[PDB]
C-alpha cells in the first residue's frame, strides 16, 4: 500500500489515516523517529487552543473502540504531548490493523498551533515505543500480507500548484516511479533505531566535520537535517551564516553561491547543493534566507547524532528495511 502525502511549505509531510468505526480521519506525520501513534483527543480541554484547531478522536462515536486509559507522555526534540492509551481499528491506505494509540489530552499551543497535521504515526522499532506499545508497522507485518518487510519514503519538493503529490509512503516496498539508479544500503548500527554509521560530513572541498566518524539518525518526522550544537556552529561558520533564534540565516543574495554539503554514508557521498538546503525565497541582499539545517542536541542513548530529515529525503528516496536492518538510499525522481 502507498499513502499520498501532503507537503506543507517543505517542512511538514502528512497523510491520512482512519481510526474507529465509522472512520474518524486524521492528518498524520509518518515518523521513523518515534514509535507511537497518537491523535488529538476529545477529552482534551479546549483551554488547549491546539485542540480547538485539530481533529479530535471521539471514543464515544466508535463501535470498535477498546478502552485502556494507561497514561503516556511522548517527548520529541521540539515539543511534548501527553494523554492515555486507547485501541481501535486504524486504516492506513488499504491495510486495516487493530492498533493501540494514545489519545492526547495535552497539546501545547507552541508548537502544535503551527502544526498542519493532527497527530503522529511512529514508524520506529518497539525498542523505542513508550509504554512498550506495539508499533503499527509490527502489527501490519503480523498480518503477513505485505510483500516485504520494508517501507519507503518519497518527499517531493514544495509546489505552488496543487497538482503534484507532496510525497508518498509505500508499505511493503519501493516505488520505482520516484527513484533512479540503484539503492545503496547501509547497516543499522543497532536494531531498534533507524540510525546508521556516517563516515563524515564535508562542506565544499574540506571534510571539516564528523571526521573520525559519527552517528546519523534518518528521521522522516524531522523537517531539517540536524547536528550537535557544536558541529552546526562549525558548519554554519564555514557558510558565513548567522545564528538566529530558531534557525540560521544567510543573506539571500549569497544563497545560490553557497557550497555543497556532502554526507559520507556507507561509502557513497550524498551531495546536497545550496538549492537543496536553502529556502531561496529572494535574491535581495537586504533580506535574510533560512537554511534547512538546524542545531539539535539529541541526548543518549540515541545521541549525540546527526538527524537526516526532510531536507535530506527530498533528494534521496529512502527505503527502510526491517528484515535486513538496513537503510537504502536512491536518487529521488
Ligand atoms: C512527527 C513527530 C516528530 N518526530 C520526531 N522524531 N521529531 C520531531 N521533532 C517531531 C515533531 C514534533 C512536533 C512538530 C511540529 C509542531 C508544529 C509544526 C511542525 C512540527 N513538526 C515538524 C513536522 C515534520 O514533518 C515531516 C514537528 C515534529
Ligand atoms: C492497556 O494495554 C496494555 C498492553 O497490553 C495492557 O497490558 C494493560 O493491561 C491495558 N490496561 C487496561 C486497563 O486496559
Amino acid at each position: 500500500s502507498s499513502v499520498i502525502l501532503t507537503n506543507y511549505m517543505d517542512t511538514q509531510y502528512y497523510g491520512e489515516i482512519g481510526i474507529g468505526t465509522p472512520p474518524q480521519t486524521f492528518k498524520v506525520v509518518f515518523d521513523t523517529g518515534s514509535s507511537n501513534v497518537w491523535v488529538p483527543s476529545s477529552k482534551c480541554s479546549r483551554l488547549y487552543t491546539a485542540c480547538v484547531y485539530h481533529k479530535l478522536f471521539d471514543a464515544s462515536d466508535s463501535s470498535s473502540y477498546k478502552h485502556n486509559g494507561t497514561e503516556l507522555t511522548l517527548r520529541y526534540s521540539t515539543g511534548t504531548v501527553s494523554g492515555f492509551l486507547s485501541q481501535d481499528i486504524i486504516t492506513v491506505g488499504g491495510i486495516t490493523v487493530t492498533q493501540m494509540f494514545g489519545e492526547v489530552t495535552e497539546m501545547p499551543a507552541l508548537p502544535f498551533m503551527l502544526a498542519e497535521f493532527d497527530g503522529v504515526v511512529g514508524m520506529g522499532f518497539i525498542e523505542q515505543a513508550i509504554g512498550r506499545v506495539t508499533p503499527i508497522f509490527d502489527n501490519i507485518i503480523s498480518q503477513g500480507v505485505l510483500k516485504e518487510d520494508v517501507f519507503s519514503f518519497y518527499y517531493n519538493r514544495d509546489s505552488e500548484n496543487s497538482q503534484s503529490l507532496g510525497g508518498q509512503i509505500v508499505l511493503g516496498g519501493s516505488d520505482p516511479q520516484h527513484y533512479e539508479g540503484n539503492f545503496h544500503y547501509i547497516n543499522l548500527i543497532k536494531t531498534g533505531v533507524w540510525q546508521i554509521q556516517m563516515k563524515g560530513v564535508s562542506v565544499g572541498s574540506s571534510t571539516l566535520l564528523c571526521e573520525d566518524g559519527c552517528l546519523a539518525l534518518v528521521d522522516t518526522g524531522a523537517s531539517y537535517i540536524s547536528g550537535s550544537t557544536s558541529s552546526i556552529e562549525k558548519l554554519m561558520e564555514a557558510l558565513g551564516a548567522k545564528k538566529r533564534l530558531f534557525d540560521y540565516v544567510v543573506k539571500c543574495n549569497e544563497g545560490p553561491t553557497l557550497p555543497d554539503i556532502s554526507f559520507h554514508l556507507g561509502g557513497k557521498e550524498y551531495t546536497l547543493t545550496s538549492a537543496d538546503y536553502v529556502f531561496q525565497e529572494s535574491y535581495s541582499s537586504k533580506k535574510l534566507c533560512t537554511l534547512a539545517i538546524h542545531a539539535m542536541d539529541i541526548p543518549p542513548p540515541t545521541g549525540p547524532t546527526w538527524a537526516l530529515g526532510a531536507t535530506f529525503i527530498r533528494k534521496f528516496y529512502t527505503e527502510f528495511d526491517r528484515r535486513n536492518n538496513r537503510i537504502g538510499f536512491a536518487l529521488a525522481r
